């Protein structure tokens, strides 16, 4: 379905063997080819799923992310070097881009190539048509899992909006003199409409780039673009769960009392909430069949395990984090029985949950937010980066991740906030802040407790429930909650010395205030200070 000549327009030469739109059967056979070496190699596990390793590239490389600054992006992108707020959108010259493109296209030239055409976005009117090019079968499999798989009729008329070229096997020897961070690179050019991957083998780089592109295009036309999971109740009530990976959004999304819309990347337009993806890239550290049965049962042929420990007998030790704590599996979304079909989308969200993995043990397990607190805490995005999720993170690392996805934002945080608020206001949606981090003793808040809290949110039992107010943060906390120990609802109770909550809360309050200061350069942002913590 694709000629060698078509690839030459992208700069790739000397290609005569193209594997276009590979089937899952073909990918499975290719991945088990014993002639593969190094990070190409795959092994078959007892669950029937192939497993691969990615070396040291066990999470994302934000410090290697670059966007060409040109007439397309100059005045619209949220640049790393132009604002008060830190971000990863580092500018790249057109000249250095051409160098990186040459490295990747030379690497892929003369090779047998896999080409996967797919969609990012469940809706035809706003989706991107993406063409992915790799020399490694498992990388093609990853994108087959993670993007929306077109029908034959859709492939017949396929016209790519973006090209993603995976050249993980190449590196940039000139990186030092070019002022770059390392010999690796994840580079984007919105004029040529291309993403390049060099050096890094982490699968997620192949999906979060297009997420960043959706995060550029959709809010500019009034559509929220959200780093969240999403599910729907029997009556059509949709919930979205914002958070960084490792902080509960995947686990809570597969709630057996709900039906899954998606894991990680969603839009919200006039019709409702829609998944961008065709699959889920779930963390597997400490996964168990008893605790996460839907996710566990999705691990079978056509799933792709990444960096998990496989024993000599082919069984998997999901508890082993010695390669990395950020072990992963990808699977097409239909590997979960309990999903929305025929398209991964539903109506407006009625419930908006912000997951905060609070390493200070200050915040309540659950708070019901006011309208202004919703905006304040969305822009703040206080949570934690968990080990391995970005390279060099070795332990839970507190962060203010604007919009609960700062690493993927292409526009200013307030642009995401304004669209989200407009959608929530139109729906009458209620927001909740849920601590999936740690309590006052340093113990991780139990998934059993968080699941019970989510249950109480989603059945509406908290919307008009009696509350008490937490000092300084001014958060409304329910006085009791079915299926949860009342004593945990007040975060002060789990401290051996409750005066220490006061000390840690003052410290965290100041961190929030200082982080939020940069948003107070407009009247609306200044007005939100009253909804944040007060010393």
């Amino acid at each position: 379905g694709l000629t060698p000549q078509e690839l030459e327009a992208y700069g790739i030469s000397d290609v005569h063997d193209i594997v276009y739109n590979p089937s899952y059967d073909l990918l499975y056979q290719e991945e088990l080819d014993p002639s593969l070496t190094g990070y190409e190699r795959g092994v078959l596990t007892n669950l029937g799923a192939v497993a691969v390793d990615t070396g040291i590239f066990t999470g994302r490389s934000p410090k290697d992310k670059y966007i060409v600054r040109d007439d397309t992006t100059r005045d619209t992108f949220w640049w790393a070097d132009k604002g008060k707020g830190k971000n990863d959108n580092k500018p790249l010259s057109p000249e250095t881009w051409q160098h990186l493109k040459g490295l990747v296209t030379r690497q892929l030239s003369g090779k047998r190539l896999f080409v996967v055409d797919a969609f990012c976005g469940a809706n035809p009117d706003t989706r991107l048509s993406v063409r992915f090019i790799t020399e490694v079968a498992w990388q093609a499999h990853f994108v087959k899992n993670m993007f929306i798989r077109p029908s034959d009729e859709e492939l017949a008329g396929f016209k790519p909006d973006f090209i993603v070229m995976n050249g993980a096997k190449c590196t940039n020897p000139q990186w030092k003199e070019q002022g770059l961070n390392s010999e690796n690179f994840v580079a984007f050019n919105l004029t040529e409409r291309m993403q390049l991957i060099g050096g890094t083998w982490y699968g997620g780089e192949m999906k979060k780039g297009m997420f960043s592109m959706m995060n550029y295009l959709l809010p500019l036309k009034g559509i929220a673009s959200m780093h969240c999971s999403a599910n729907v109740g029997e009556k059509g009530d949709v919930a979205v769960f914002f958070g960084l990976s490792g902080t509960g959004k995947t686990t809570l999304s597969t709630d057996p009392k709900r039906r899954l819309i998606g894991d990680d990347e969603h839009g919200w337009d006039d019709d409702g909430v829609f998944n961008f993806e065709g699959g889920c890239y779930a963390k597997t550290i400490k996964l168990s069949k008893e605790a996460e049965p839907e996710i566990y049962n999705a691990i079978r042929r056509d799933a792709l395990l990444e960096n998990v420990t496989v024993r000599e007998d082919g069984t998997i030790d999901f508890d082993d984090g010695s390669k990395t704590e950020n072990t992963r599996v990808s699977y097409p979304i239909y590997h979960i029985d309990n999903i929305v079909k025929p398209v991964s989308k539903a109506g407006h969200a009625t419930k908006v949950i912000f997951l905060t993995a609070d390493a200070f043990g200050v915040l309540p397990p659950v708070s019901r937010l006011t309208a202004d607190q919703t905006q304040y805490h969305f822009l703040s995005g206080f949570t934690a980066k968990l080990a391995g999720t970005e390279r060099g993170i070795t332990e839970p690392t507190p962060t203010f991740s604007a919009c609960f996805g700062a690493a993927f934002l292409s526009l200013h945080p307030t642009q995401y906030a304004e669209v989200l608020v407009k959608r929530m206001q139109a729906a009458g949606a209620q927001a909740y802040l849920v601590n999936t981090g740690w309590n006052g003793t340093g113990k991780r808040i139990s998934i059993k407790d968080t699941r019970a809290i989510i249950d109480a949110i989603l059945n509406g039992s908290l919307d008009n429930a009696e509350t008490f107010t937490l000092p300084m943060f001014n958060l409304a906390i329910p006085t009791e909650l079915p299926g949860v120990d009342t004593k945990i609802l007040d975060p002060r109770n789990t401290y051996a010395s409750p005066e220490q909550w006061q000390e840690k809360a003052e410290t965290l309050a100041k961190l929030f205030i200082d982080n939020f200061d940069k948003y107070t350069d407009t009247p609306a942002g200044a007005a939100l200070v009253a909804a944040g913590p007060k010393l």
